């Protein structure tokens, strides 16, 4: 076959079906392909979504992809013995979710094709189409053959292997391995868990990454560690370190796993360039999962609302050169750059720490609930409380 679109958005998780939802709106004749038979299907994913990014990106909140609403959440020292909690001023309120991924992967992508958006699914990008010094679209397998695909502009949200970037040739996505967590999670159901609270487990345990149990309602909850590839061996060592805190964790160890995935998390400071004439990359693919908290999810949904607005402005002037897709650039660094700096240093000092001086961070943070939700709050209270564990953060907090 071949096809002519305004757009191509390569990858249907949450940040192509937002570019592709966007170029649509923006009045853009667009295709979204994703390579999998299914939108959302199979999850591999916590789950874990602050609240604000429904709003910023006009999401209504639906319980058809909410499986939970956490009024906080909580991060526990080695000793397990108070944590710090960040949660609302506000009695009642929710500040986040634990969604059900795959539900709202389908939401995404029903909005994106609702706006307009052609939507072709078991459809992979195989590579890269360029013509007149800029890329130019992709050769995709489409109902069993190629199709040949043109656009004016290519947007890649193809997630964390960020094929359809290295194939065109940005090397700068390409990670160290110090910014590379391998994470490992089961979905549990029969534990005995306090559906108010995802919690979070420093220390020893979870070497350079952390533990998390996000609940999902109904004795379910994702339970998962992530850790850094230099410092947990192979995934067997990584799942064995997730069976001993289940384990010693009677609540969790009473219940039985029913999936497991694994999955690579990036942790790395902003990449540049993440553009070429003709492309841009959004979300994983862009290298723009939160350092200090690897997630991943809203960054992903930003990510897209921008490259479709500097999308629409490019092809609205038929204007392709770097210093347009530059715009895109100053979007993504105005947002994330400062932010992932602070965020890419704490966390290479917070891998070096012992159980002990971790223990004492929770100490001395957890005197006050945190009503600020977000990681610059818990950084702040360091700084302020515990200057010596944060010298290295001087300017950035
Ligand atoms: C175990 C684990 C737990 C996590 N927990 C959380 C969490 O709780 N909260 C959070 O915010 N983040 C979390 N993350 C990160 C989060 O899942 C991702 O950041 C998020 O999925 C990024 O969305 P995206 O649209 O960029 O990529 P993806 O959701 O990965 O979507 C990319 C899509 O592109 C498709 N694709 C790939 N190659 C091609 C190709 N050649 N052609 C066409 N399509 C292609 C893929 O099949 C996929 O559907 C977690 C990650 C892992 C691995
Ligand atoms: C001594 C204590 C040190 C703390 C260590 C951190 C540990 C756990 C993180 C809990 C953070 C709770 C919070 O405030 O959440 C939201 C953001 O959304 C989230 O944090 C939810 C994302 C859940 C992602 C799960 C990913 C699982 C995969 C791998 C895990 C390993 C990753 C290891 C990375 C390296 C870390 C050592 C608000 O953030 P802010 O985006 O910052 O909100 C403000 C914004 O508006 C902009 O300023």
């Amino acid at each position: 076959g071949m096809e002519t679109y305004d757009v191509l958005v390569v990858g249907g998780g949450p940040g192509g079906s937002t570019a592709a939802r966007y170029a649509a709106k923006y009045g853009l004749k667009t295709l979204m392909i994703e390579k999998r038979p299914e939108i959302g299907s199979p999850v591999r994913c916590g789950e874990g979504l602050s609240k604000g990014i429904l709003n910023e990106a006009d999401i209504k909140a639906d319980r058809s992809f909410i499986a939970n609403e956490v009024k906080g959440a909580r991060i526990y020292g080695p000793s397990e013995k108070r944590p710090i909690i960040l949660q609302s001023e506000k009695a009642g309120n929710e500040v986040g979710y634990v969604l059900e991924r795959d539900k709202f992967d389908k939401h995404l992508a029903a909005l994106a094709a609702k706006a307009g958006a052609d939507v072709w699914v078991k459809s992979p990008a195989l590579g890269v189409i360029k013509e007149n010094g800029k890329v130019a679209g992709a050769k995709i397998r489409h109902n069993n053959e190629i199709v040949d695909v043109r656009a004016k502009m290519v947007i890649a949200a193809d997630g964390f292997e960020s094929e359809f970037g290295r194939w065109a040739g940005l090397k700068s996505v390409i990670l160290a391995r110090n910014d590379i967590i391998s994470a490992l999670q089961y979905r549990m159901i029969n534990v005995d868990v306090d559906p108010d609270y995802t919690d979070f487990y420093l220390g020893s345990i979870a070497p350079a990454g952390y533990i998390w149990v996000f609940p999902k309602g109904e004795g379910m909850a994702n339970v998962g560690i992530g850790s850094s590839i230099n410092w947990i061996h192979n995934r067997f060592e990584l799942k064995n370190y997730l069976d001993r805190f289940i384990e010693n964790h009677p609540g969790l160890k009473k219940g039985q796993d029913i999936q497991l995935v694994t999955g690579g998390v990036s942790v790395s400071k902003v990449k540049m360039p993440i553009t070429m004439p003709g492309l841009m990359l959004v979300g994983d693919a862009a290298r723009l999962i939160d350092p200090i908290t690897g997630g991943g999810i809203a960054n992903a949904i930003v990510s897209g609302m921008y490259a479709a607005q500097v999308t629409k402005e490019a092809i609205e002037s038929n204007d392709y050169s770097p210093q347009m897709m530059q715009k895109y650039e100053k979007l993504i660094k105005e947002r994330f750059e400062r932010k992932h700096l602070r965020n890419w240093v704490a966390k290479e000092k917070l891998a070096m720490l012992s159980d002990d001086t971790l223990d004492k961070l929770v100490d001395i943070v957890s005197e006050q609930v945190l009503t600020t939700i977000s990681v610059e709050a818990i950084l702040k209270a360091i700084a302020e409380k515990y200057p010596e564990v944060v010298k290295e953060l001087e300017d950035l907090i």
